[PDB]
């Protein structure tokens, strides 16, 4: 609530959602996204298309499972999200 | 536009506006940041009193010219957007 004053919820939830499984070893699929936010898949794919062509993520399809890595510059943004979120929530 | 992916672009213009004219040097006032955006004063005084009960400006009245200033919860989260701004357009 005190997030959605200066953010867009459902993305900022899709970014972090990356970032978190990301650094947990996992391979990010996009099924388990939606899975984990409030957003219908076809929300979580239009906002990945949108990180995606502004060079946040890289996608790949392996086989017929989409996997979403982020790349340096989505890694550094999501970092810094974070710790705007502790502050905020504190 | 890259910008509005992630954040609301009026709430941060507001913020970022406050920022910046504050490390200038300058009292911030009100008028001049409604003057600075592209809200009208009604949205603008909205969202400072949402900045304000989220403990983010503290804001005082001088006559009958209102101040905004940052606490110290407001200034950093400034900074952290701004250097996630430069990330962004870069």
């Amino acid at each position: 609530e005190r997030i959605k004053l200066l953010f867009k919820e459902k993305a900022l939830e899709i970014l972090m959602t990356i970032y978190y499984e990301s650094l947990g070893g996992n391979d990010v699929y996009i099924q388990y996204i939606a899975s984990k936010v409030n957003s219908p898949h076809s929300y979580v794919w239009l906002i990945i298309k949108k990180f995606e062509e502004a060079k946040m993520v890289e996608c790949e399809l392996e086989g017929r499972t989409k996997i979403i890595r982020l790349t340096d510059k989505g890694q550094k943004i999501a970092q810094q999200i974070k710790s705007i979120i502790d502050i905020m929530e504190n």
